[PDB]
């Protein structure tokens, strides 16, 4: 039951926004990924998943923007 936020790499920011995904609802992952951005203020950064198990659902899609502070996915290990 392990849940996936955010950090604030930088100072507080208030704001998630995701542009490119590297995982899909219903298929496995490996504790070797990345290929997913996360967009803060106006910057693209890249940080590798040092997580795998099972995808059970998507609660977020692309092109949405939320304030920081909740989980982007549920999953189970």
């Amino acid at each position: 039951m392990y849940e996936f936020k955010l950090p604030d790499i930088g100072e507080g920011v208030t704001e998630g926004e995701i542009v490119r995904w590297d995982v899909k609802e219903g298929d496995m992952v490996e504790k070797d990924q990345d290929l997913v951005e996360v967009m803060t203020d106006k910057v693209t950064v890249k940080i590798p998943s040092p997580v795998r198990g099972k995808i059970v659902k998507i609660l977020y899609r692309e092109g949405q923007v939320v304030p920081v502070g909740s989980t982007l996915l549920q999953i189970d290990t």
